[PDB]
């Protein structure tokens, strides 16, 4: 319960969430990939790694969005994916579209 309740306000709370570890070379090019678009203020990155809770919250990130690994994106609560689905909506235009119907780019 104080599980789901703490991802889910991380989610509904900044309209950018990445669940990240450390030293994760896909979290950090997803991370550098959404300040691109000048995002950070509207961007949270949650280490998961380092926390108690850690396979939990993979757990639960599984049952949202179908993987447990991360780095696991979320665009105003909608699931993006890992990584290499950033790369897909980045490059065919998706993520430029999702971030226009939220005021995040012109």
């Amino acid at each position: 319960e104080a599980v789901k309740k703490w991802v889910n306000k991380i989610i509904e709370e900044n309209i950018i969430a990445v669940f990240a570890k450390t030293e994760c070379p896909y979290c950090i090019k997803a991370i550098s990939i959404l300040k691109g678009y000048n995002l950070n203020s509207h961007m949270h990155v949650e280490n998961i790694e380092k926390n108690p809770d850690m396979a939990n919250i993979q757990a639960y990130l599984k049952e949202l969005t179908g993987k447990s690994s991360v780095p696991r994106i979320f665009i105003n609560k909608d699931v993006v994916g890992g990584c290499d689905d950033l790369v897909k909506e980045n490059d065919e235009g998706k993520l430029k579209e999702r971030l226009q119907k939220l005021g995040l780019v012109n």
